[PDB]
């Protein structure tokens, strides 16, 4: 019953999920002047060359491109992380308009969308166990702005017709997530949470400073998705983002001077 409407949206989540008001909630505003460069942060290691995508799913909140995470095939390492985190899925959050849509903000600036590459700590055996741990997940966040098209996003865009409504899925093999990365891997990092219910406080957030550009046509196709199931009243899947939450007792660290 939670969602993003006037009656079930982020302001309501705390009633079913009291951790919504917790001590390490995401997303947050990234105050670029207050984030501290941390020279002890390792370079980030993104190893996606062996990635195996399987499926794309409209889950009624966003769409997930899911990966085979039954072996170490696509991993995130280094940066603030100890150990090996395996890619399980990626998805996006986006707006009804180019001026909003991202979950994280940068000096209060909202981007048109935000990509989340979700990884789980292999020390915990599977995703389900990992989300119960303070260091269970690493989500790589990448901002999208509207400008030139992102060629590597287009295979995703073109399959969206086939998963228009909640619960629809489609085969989605041989998609290469390296096509969605910016040039630079400079990042901010802080400890936080899933940004949707159950809002578990299990994520090390790694948010890239460099946005990717997508075209107006690409983002328009995101906005044609539906929150509803087939044969239900059409509600466009837009504004599926949670706003910035209080930073509280946390420091955001920068990987770069
Ligand atoms: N916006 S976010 O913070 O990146 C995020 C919010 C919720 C996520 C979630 C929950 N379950 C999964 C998942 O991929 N699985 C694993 C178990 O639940 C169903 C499928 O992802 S990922
Ligand atoms: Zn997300």
């Amino acid at each position: 019953h939670w969602g993003y409407g006037k009656h079930n949206g982020p302001e309501h989540w705390h009633k079913d999920f009291p951790i919504a008001k917790g001590e390490r909630q995401s997303p947050v505003d990234i105050d670029t002047h207050t984030a501290k460069y941390d020279p002890s942060l390792k370079p980030l290691s993104v190893s996606y060359d062996q990635a195996t995508s399987l499926r794309i799913l409209n889950n009624g909140h966003a769409f997930n491109v899911e990966f085979d995470d039954s072996q170490d095939k696509a991993v995130l390492k280094g940066g603030p992380l100890d150990g090996t985190y395996r890619l399980i899925q990626f998805h996006f959050h986006w707006g009804s308009l180019d001026g909003q849509g991202s979950e994280h903000t940068v000096d209060k600036k909202k981007y048109a969308a935000e990509l989340h590459l979700v990884h789980w700590n292999t020390k915990y055996g599977d995703f389900g166990k990992a989300v119960q741990q303070p260091d269970g997940l690493a989500v790589l966040g990448i901002f999208l702005k509207v400008g030139s098209a992102k060629p590597g996003l287009q295979k995703v865009v073109d399959v969206l017709d086939s998963i228009k409504t909640k619960g629809k899925s489609a085969d989605f093999t041989n998609f290469d997530p390296r096509g969605l990365l910016p040039e630079s891997l400079d990042y901010w990092t802080y400890p936080g949470s899933l940004t949707t219910p159950p809002l578990l406080e299990c994520v090390t957030w790694i948010v890239l400073k460099e946005p990717i550009s997508v075209s107006s046509e690409q983002v328009l196709k995101f906005r044609k998705l539906n929150f509803n199931g087939e044969g239900e009243p059409e509600e466009l899947m837009v504004d599926n983002w949670r706003p910035a939450q209080p930073l509280k007792n946390r420091q955001i660290k920068a990987s770069f001077k």
